């Protein structure tokens, strides 16, 4: 909408106060004009019609319980935009400052979040398995990264290409979580998963097997559930990424860590210059090796570590 840029204040899902960029025209709307062609947050009103209504508030104060998921979807979309722009020189998900749209309060007791081809969508959770999913910065960045993937490599959402698609979202979800630097870790969804259980998460990149996901290609799932295991086999790639950044010895194979920034550079270049819609795990290894070669040189530690990491997870 047309209006003047303003700054509201509110509380997110975890009870933390933050400022949010809004737009004033009669009401104050969750429309952030400071980033690209805007970030827009919508109320789905417990229904499944999308996007719903652009979020309107009378006083620019967002402290109601019902406001919290909107505050966080809006704010964390901003953080994710900033990560891509500042770290990778990428302007929104399409590289040309496309408007970023999110809807919250999707359906009733809905324990998921997704990119629907055009926008991000967040359930509120059922209060047992999840609380509102936009409360997780890794979750928000995971969803926006699906849009980045779709506009770039275009990895098909099934089998190995789909597991790479998923791992790319977990990797950049995690790198955004580190960028914001509030309780960062290599776990996925811990801030919004199982409020009654401390210390768990949906997936782990550092030890995928903790939650039943494979950490070696020999353990890959090849059945039909979950689009051929896209959220399962992602563990193999997540583990490789974790090893590249942090190092370790896995099934006797030692990897020298090169840190998060270089992990992000290598995978961003692979995603945007080498991967294609049908890339498999072996092709990802080749893309990452080539990306590290471009950035750091064929004789570099970075190239050596990428090879070690894929060796460690059984991908040649
Ligand atoms: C980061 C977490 C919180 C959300 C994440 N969601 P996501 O990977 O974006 C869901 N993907 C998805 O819905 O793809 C199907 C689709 C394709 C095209 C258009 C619209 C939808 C996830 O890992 N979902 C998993 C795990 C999960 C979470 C919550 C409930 C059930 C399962 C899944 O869907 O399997
Ligand atoms: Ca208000
Ligand atoms: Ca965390
Ligand atoms: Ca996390
Ligand atoms: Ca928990
Ligand atoms: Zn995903």
């Amino acid at each position: 909408i047309t209006g003047t840029s303003t700054v509201g204040v509110g509380r997110g899902v975890l009870g933390d106060q933050k400022n949010i960029n809004t737009t004033y025209s009669t009401y104050y709307y969750l429309q952030d004009n400071t980033r690209g062609n805007g970030i827009f947050t919508y109320d789905a009103k417990y229904r499944t019609t999308l996007p719903g209504s652009l979020w309107a508030d009378a006083d620019n104060q967002f402290f109601a319980s019902y406001d919290a998921p909107a505050v966080d979807a809006h704010y964390y979309a901003g953080v994710t935009y900033d990560y891509y722009k500042n770290v990778h020189n990428r302007l929104s998900y399409d590289g040309n400052n496309a408007a970023i749209r999110s809807s919250v309060h999707y359906s009733q007791g809905y324990n998921n979040a997704f990119w629907n081809g055009s926008q991000m969508v967040y359930g509120d959770g059922d209060g047992q398995t999840f609380i509102p999913l936009s409360g997780g910065i890794d979750v928000v960045a995971h969803e926006l990264t699906h849009a980045v993937t779709d506009y770039t490599a275009g990895l098909i959402y099934q089998n190995e290409s789909g597991a790479i698609n998923e791992a790319i979202s977990d990797i950049f979800g995690t790198l955004v979580e580190f960028y914001a630097n509030k309780n960062p870790d290599w776990e996925i969804g811990e801030d919004v998963y199982t409020p009654g259980i401390s210390g768990d998460s949906l997936r782990s990149m550092s030890d995928p097997a903790k939650y039943g996901d494979p950490d070696h290609y020999s353990k890959r799932y090849t059945g039909t559930q979950d689009n051929g295991g896209v959220h399962i086999n992602s563990g193999i790639i997540n583990k490789a990424a974790y090893l590249i950044s942090q190092g370790g010895t896995h099934y006797g194979v030692s990897v020298v860590g090169i840190g998060r920034d270089k992990l992000g550079k290598i995978f961003y270049r692979a995603l945007t210059q080498y991967l294609t819609p049908t890339s498999n795990f072996s092709q990802l290894r080749a893309a990452a090796v080539q990306s590290a070669t471009d950035l750091y040189g064929s004789t570099s530690q970075e190239v050596a570590s990428v090879k070690q990491a894929f060796d460690a997870v059984g991908v040649k």
